[PDB]
């Protein structure tokens, strides 16, 4: 069935725990496959060691820039960018997993986890999963953000991979 992957997150070098994500390959197979392989690191690159660089309370936690480490970069397993697969899944509430972008068809590796319903992103960002477990970790991460998105703690994905 749909892959389960994990992110183990530190904040200032102390572990916050594990966020488990279901990737909705049944709806968005290409987008799910990208995220899955970036979690495993099996192409030679991926999320391990990268940061949550932009976190805005009552909105979302954003991460996945493992090339520039600042929110300008990242890349997919297919190349630097790939198309919007579809917008079938909606930003229905907290725990929704969705691709960051710089406009249409600029998906790379950056992603975000919503902490509220972000319905205005519907049709602009590809939703491809949700938090199965570890929403408590997502709320801790959210607590270290700011209105500008600037984090008050160093939030690092120390480990990641595929559970099934
Ligand atoms: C709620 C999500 O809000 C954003 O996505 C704001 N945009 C954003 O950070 N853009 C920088 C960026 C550059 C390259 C790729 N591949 C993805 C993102």
């Amino acid at each position: 069935g749909n892959p389960l992957v994990y992110l183990d997150v530190d904040a200032n070098g102390k572990p916050l725990g594990r966020v488990v994500l279901e990737l909705k390959a049944d709806v968005v197979p290409k987008t799910a496959e990208n995220f899955r392989a970036l979690c495993t690191g099996e192409k030679g690159f991926g999320y391990k060691g990268s940061t949550f660089h932009r976190v805005i309370p009552s909105f979302m936690c954003q991460a996945g820039d493992f090339t520039n480490h600042n929110g300008t970069g990242g890349k997919s397993i297919y190349g630097s960018r790939f198309p919007d697969e579809n917008f079938t899944l909606k930003h229905v509430g907290p725990g929704v997993l969705s691709m960051a972008n710089a406009g249409p068809n600029t998906n790379g590796s950056q992603f975000f986890i919503c902490t509220i319903k972000t319905d205005w992103l519907d049709g602009k960002h590809v939703v491809f999963g949700h938090v199965i477990e570890g929403m408590d970790v997502v709320k801790k991460i959210e607590s270290f953000g700011s209105k500008s998105g600037r984090t008050s703690k160093k939030i690092v994905i120390t480990d990641c991979g595929q559970l099934s």
